[PDB]
């Protein structure tokens, strides 16, 4: 769309860069929201209106083509990032789904990079990825999530789209979701917005998942009709990794008896182990709480390799067959090379509970637990807190 007048003032962040020699150094970054999250109106001079919601094309009327739509679609700038439950201090990024007023913004973010014009990009394969979090203000049917998706460095910015990266545009994942602007050009055609996605953290304070998800496309594809849906280019499913799915149930909980408290706050790990050659082969999570490394849990299930890793042999047994069909742990691997952006949110989902993420075998949320209306009644005010984010070398980044 066609950046308004409003200003943008982005939330900063200090981030770290670490290796084993150095250690952690900081490193300047800021927050953006996403691009569909800016207030989005028509031009003046047009009624009062606006430029579409989510799931559709753009409007025929102000949006007939790409052209019309750039000029008569305005997104204006957020001045007060607060006012989407998005607040910044030193080191850490805290993210409100529900406001102390009532509202839900439950806000989705994006790193960019010192200079606010482009994203940082991260290059994940045969490094590690590690962050402090507080999980404990999350229930049933909440996600917290902290994951990475292909999208363009600039936010694909251009003639159209002279806002890019600054306004959180070019949003992707592998769910090929129909948004009314991709690339921050009207979408006309209602295309799907499809990309390489990798979930490191997907959780809640009674269930962990990760679970990398592949497409047999590079970048940002738009795609239509049954290459959108399930068996199409992108793995909806991914190949996940959550104690309780492989048979551990005393791993990570709320409570003492649980490896992994989450009544009180954490180090979360993530390694990309890959061979001499560069390739991706496994993935590690690990957890480091009060001073202690938490090593990762084996799987305990009958037909499921033994292993504390993902892997091909996992994913392959687990059913993980669009994951392995477009292009399994190396594809995944080969899209962390090129680039990947980081992306934060948090959101609950009143179609379906988040029942995969943490119910019947993924955890021990009871059914309809995980509905709105019983989050709020559990915890009123859901939110995250994600503290040092830091990457770089194998072992080096705790
Ligand atoms: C704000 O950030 C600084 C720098 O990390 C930290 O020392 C301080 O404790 C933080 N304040 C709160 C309220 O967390
Ligand atoms: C799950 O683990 C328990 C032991 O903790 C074991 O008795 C049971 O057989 C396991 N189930 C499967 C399906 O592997």
């Amino acid at each position: 769309q066609k950046p308004g007048e409003t200003k943008e003032v982005h939330p900063q962040l200090t981030t770290f860069r670490c290796t084993k020699r150095g250690g952690c150094k900081p490193a300047t970054n800021f927050i953006v929201l996403d691009s569909l999250s800016h207030p989005i109106h028509r031009a003046e001079g047009l009624g009062p209106g606006g430029c579409g919601d989510w799931g559709n094309p753009p409007p025929k009327d102000v949006c007939p083509d790409v052209e019309s739509c750039a000029k008569n679609c305005i997104m204006e700038g957020i001045p007060d990032y607060s006012q989407y439950g998005v607040t910044t201090n030193g080191t850490s990024l805290r993210l409100q789904h529900i406001l102390p007023d009532g509202r839900v913004p439950s806000p989705r973010v994006y790193l960019l990079d010192k200079t606010k014009r482009r994203y940082e990009m991260l290059h994940l394969t045969g490094f590690e990825f590690t962050f402090d979090v507080d999980a404990t203000k999350l229930p049933c049917g909440m996600n917290s999530a902290l994951y990475l998706s292909e999208m363009h460095p600039t936010g694909a910015k251009s003639k159209y789209n002279p806002g890019g990266a600054y306004y959180g545009t070019g949003y992707c994942d592998a769910q090929c979701f129909v948004t009314p602007f991709i690339n921050g050009l009207g979408n006309i055609e209602g295309k799907g917005s499809c990309c390489n996605e990798m979930d490191i953290w997907e959780a809640n304070s009674r269930a962990s998942h990760v679970a990398p998800h592949t497409c047999n496309k590079k970048g940002l594809y738009l795609c239509e009709g049954e290459e959108c849906a399930f068996e199409g280019v992108c793995d909806k499913n991914g190949c996940g990794w959550n104690n309780y799915r492989v048979n551990v149930t005393d791993y990570y909980g709320r409570g003492e008896e649980f490896k992994v408290n989450t009544l009180k706050p954490f180090t979360v790990v993530t390694q990309f182990l890959a061979n001499r050659r560069g390739k991706l082969e496994k993935i590690h999570r690990f957890y480091v709480q009060d001073g202690k490394v938490i090593e990762s849990f084996y799987t305990n299930k009958e037909g499921v390799p033994y292993t504390n890793m993902i892997d091909d042999e996992f994913c392959e047994a687990t059913g993980s067959r669009k994951y392995m069909e477009l292009g399994a742990t190396q594809g995944m691997g080969e899209a962390l090379t090129r680039g990947m952006v980081l992306a934060m949110s948090i959101w609950w989902d009143q179609g379906g509970n988040m029942e995969w993420l943490d119910h019947g075998e993924a955890g021990p949320c009871a059914k309809g637990e995980g509905a709105p209306s019983n989050i709020v009644q559990v915890e009123p005010f859901p939110e995250v807190t994600y503290t040092n984010l830091r990457w770089g070398e194998i072992g080096s980044t705790y």
